[PDB]
């Protein structure tokens, strides 16, 4: 019993909730895509210089 | 996030903000044209001499 008591309290303290954490995997995997997406757009957004005067 | 904001701060300081200097070099080239033509009727000015008792 005592066994079993300090478990799940390690287990509290240590083990992964996979289904908070694929919350958390999930928000990076939607910003890493909307970074990937806004640089690849950024380094397009300097093509303005071209047309000026040359 | 500091060498960002000192990369801005240089950029500031150095690079040509192409938009800008387009402007300066435009100006320029049409007064170097418009020069040219200048300096090309100022030294058909005295062509008035040859026709004067000649």
């Amino acid at each position: 019993n005592i066994s079993e008591n300090t478990s799940s309290a390690e287990s509290r303290i240590r083990d992964t909730d996979m289904a908070e954490e694929m919350v958390e995997y999930s928000k990076n995997n939607i910003l890493a895509q909307a970074g990937q997406s806004m640089l690849a757009q950024a380094n397009q957004s300097t093509q303005g210089v071209l047309s000026l005067l040359q």
